[PDB]
């Protein structure tokens, strides 16, 4: 299916455009939302200043996709592949990302996406850019956040359990009022970030006394 | 005794004075090593200067004594009244100083030396150490109520059983020190330097803690 026809389907109030090939199409500026497009596959598209609020995107194929500036609120993205994807300035405030997969997606730069309450249990960010990001009252219980670059993000009250930090940066990050027990975390993230109210286990405590150099 | 008849003494060659009335006493500059001067009356004694090197001193009435200056070295303090001395200057590198009532004792505020001193069960409480070097020494069950150790060396000290409530630590250096036991305020925790310190794992939990972390 090309640009033009489902511009018209959607005018028509057609909403039902699950599986449906999108590989690479052009759909800038497009408004879609309420569209379910479950199982899509939109490969390397352009969806930049998209509007997908309240999209069906479950398990829809978003890898190198584009979409920078697109609003995504409060839509079904769990298990989508999200890899490589160009998301500076998007806004999921509310968005329902568990399972997905985030790898290597760009969510900011010295700009930042918002992913205000959203859910990203169990989400795949490994490798992610999300530096300036928003993620305040975001759940991230069990994501992998293997060297992804936090620099400078916003956690606040964000849930970490059982989260991976292990190779985050994390230089100016905000934890404050965090949830970070059973986390994974490196020596550096206690003397980087700011933790004030931060929920930590005996084990953790334990080790960020040992990461500002005390011995046991 | 007066001035005149100890210094005498002392250049005789005689060596115990032990128990002697020195209250009062102007021995400014005197040089007085290796002297016994054990359980002796020097309250608000004038030893400004003084060399003290060696000298046994234990049970010595120190009271309100002006020590500024004065050297100490390895003397035997076990036990003496130092309750609000002046010591300012100081050295008493290698001293026993232990059970000694050091109380509101001025130890700088230029600090005094007592680096390696043992100062084992010695009641600190409410003394001036601003500036002080107590590098390597031995504080075990010092009390440090309301002490001042800001910008004091401790580093390499045993303060294990110790209490510092109270105490100031602004830019105290803690780093090697073993705290093990000691009863700190949470302040502590953020002011001293404590690479390499340490510590319980209920004194991890309470740094954690000083720092805003909860459990």
């Amino acid at each position: 299916m090309n640009v033009g026809e489902i511009l018209r389907h959607y005018a028509a109030g057609k909403r039902n455009f699950q599986h449906i090939n999108l590989q690479e199409i052009e759909l800038t500026n497009a408004s879609l939302t309420g569209a379910d497009l479950s199982y899509a596959n939109l490969h390397h598209a352009n969806l930049s200043r998209a509007n997908l609020r309240s999209a069906d995107l479950r398990n829809a194929n978003l890898s190198h996709a584009n979409l920078e500036g697109a609003n995504l609120e409060e839509a079904n993205l769990e298990a989508a592949n999200l890899r490589g994807a160009r998301l500076a300035g998007a806004n999921l405030s509310g968005a329902d990302l568990q399972e997905a997969n985030l790898t290597q997606a760009n969510l900011g730069g010295p700009p930042g996406a918002d992913l205000s309450d959203a859910n990203l249990e169990q989400a795949d960010l490994a490798g992610a850019n999300l530096a300036g990001a928003v993620l305040d009252g975001a759940n991230l219980h069990g994501a992998n956040l293997n060297n992804a670059n936090l620099d400078n993000a916003m956690l606040t009250r964000a849930n970490l359990e059982q989260a991976d930090l292990s190779g985050a940066r994390t230089t100016g990050a905000r934890l404050d009022d965090a949830d970070l027990r059973g986390a994974t975390v490196d020596p550096v993230l206690w003397r980087t970030a700011s933790l004030v109210g931060a929920r930590v286990d005996v084990d953790q405590a334990v080790a960020f006394a040992a990461a500002h150099g005390l011995c046991l």
